[PDB]
């Protein structure tokens, strides 16, 4: 009973610029939308902000070194837009420089990087103009994406255009739970449209520059189950499915929005007026791979409330993380299968984010995060069953190399395999991290 992964399975770890970097007002960086957002009372637990965070801006050389010794060959990070374009058309050399020195270390250590272009930290000066609700913002992204592709490109093996368009649009302008924090469904869908286009934008700039590195977008997807066999619950699950999965996957591989969902939104879509000629075509560019982020399945029931979807999420209390998320690895194998079947039916699948947050305690310099550990392994068994069965999964990046700013949850939630002591900023690998190093060694378990 062993699980040996492919010979070329890419193993790595992922992080995000605002979530770890710190150095918010250093090197010319100007405020991002989350710096404004974290300041609104009640938006983020304990009022935590991305101020300092893990301070990766100063400890990066050690962190990359710490990765190598940990056994990792791939590292996915993101570039802080506010660090590159602190203002309308200016290009901050000091910022392009930080990532350069970072890349030096990546290569010096002998690792293969994956640069994520957009990971929710939009420049506040851009949100001032209307942010993602304005087509013009797509032009500002083109500017940003070109600079980074020209300044590099000859050193990037994998390009990750947008990380989870669903969060940045639905949660950022619709539910108000992420930054900038608007509660307007007409904006959320307009924003989802514009961010989805920025994926095409970067994919075009990619072909024109003739870069050789791979390119793909990242969607957070979730397997959905109906709460009961009642017709309304089944309909409820369908809606939730199109809401998170189909509304972003459909345009990516089919060049269209889910018809059923388009109807359910109706008025809020304003008749798809935000869609201009050539937009859908621009958006339908799968690229060389499809990045996926998964954590747990959702159990859905119907309600007749005042919410957009009118769906309720049954809160499974059985085996859950410190975040209250159910631990159902079966659903991961199930979601991966459904992703191949539709949409990627062939195209390489890369798991750009998978992990869990548990309560961590130090026992004489070591953290026995048996819980987190069991979570990675079990979910890896699902990826293994997908493979072996014909699954095109070519990689897996454990989410959070280090504990970091967990958005609205702040620092209270730790996804790291490496412990961060925020009073001293010192790093300390968790048992789960040691387990991963051994695992990648034998390339299995
Ligand atoms: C994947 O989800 C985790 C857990 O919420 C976030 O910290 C990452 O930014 C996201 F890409």
């Amino acid at each position: 009973n062993t699980f040996i992964f492919p010979a070329t399975f890419m193993w790595g770890t992922s992080t995000s610029s605002y979530q770890i970097e710190g150095g918010t007002d250093e090197g010319g960086r100007t405020p991002s939308i989350w710096d404004t957002f974290c300041q609104i009372p009640g938006k983020v637990i304990g009022g935590d902000c991305g101020d300092v965070a893990c301070d990766h801006f100063h400890h990066f050389k050690e962190d990359v070194q710490l990765m190598k010794q940990l056994g990792f060959l791939h590292y996915r990070f993101s570039v802080a837009w506010p660090r590159i374009m602190p203002a309308a058309g200016i290009i901050n050399e000091e910022g392009l420089l930080f990532y350069e020195h970072l890349l030096d270390e990546i290569e010096l250590a002998g690792l293969i990087p994956m640069l994520t272009l957009y990971h929710w930290d939009l420049p506040q000066w851009i949100e001032d103009e209307g942010g993602w609700t304005q087509r013009e913002t797509i032009q500002h992204f083109k500017t940003y994406a070109s600079v980074i592709m020209d300044r590099f490109g000859e050193r990037i093996n994998w390009w990750n255009t947008i990380n989870e368009p669903y969060c940045a649009s639905i949660l950022g302008y619709g539910t108000g739970e992420h930054a900038p924090g608007h509660e307007n469904w007409r904006e959320a869908f307009t924003a989802a449209h514009h961010i989805l286009m920025c994926h095409g934008i970067a994919s075009n700039l990619h072909k024109e520059k003739g870069l050789t590195g791979k390119i793909g977008i990242t969607l957070n997807m979730e397997h959905v189950d109906a709460a009961s066999e009642r017709p309304e619950d089944v309909a409820a699950a369908i809606r939730r499915d199109g809401f998170i999965n189909r509304w972003f996957a459909e345009p990516l591989f089919n060049g269209k929005y889910p018809e059923d969902m388009v109807e359910w939104y109706g008025t809020y879509l304003n008749g798809l007026d935000f869609v201009q000629p050539g937009d859908m075509e621009l958006i339908q560019q799968p690229g060389d791979f499809l990045g996926i982020n998964y954590y747990t399945r959702s159990i859905i029931r119907s309600t007749n409330d005042a919410s957009l979807l009118q769906v309720e999420q049954v809160h499974m209390e059985e085996p859950v993380t410190d975040m209250g998320w159910e631990i159902h690895p079966e659903s991961f194998y199930k979601l991966l299968t459904r992703i191949e079947k539709d949409f990627s039916k062939g195209l390489p699948i890369l798991i750009t984010e998978n992990g869990a947050a548990m309560r961590d305690e130090l026992v004489n310099g070591q953290i026995e995060d048996t819980g987190r550990h069991g979570y990675i392994e079990e979910h890896l068994k699902a990826c293994h069953r997908f493979i072996e069965e014909g699954g095109q999964l070519k990689g897996y990046f454990v989410w959070s190399f280090l504990d970091n700013f967990e958005w609205a949850w702040g620092y209270s939630k730790r996804f790291g395999i490496v412990h961060i002591n925020y009073e001293t900023q010192e790093r300390t690998p968790k048992q789960s991290a040691l387990w991963f190093k051994q695992m990648m060694a034998k390339n299995g378990f």
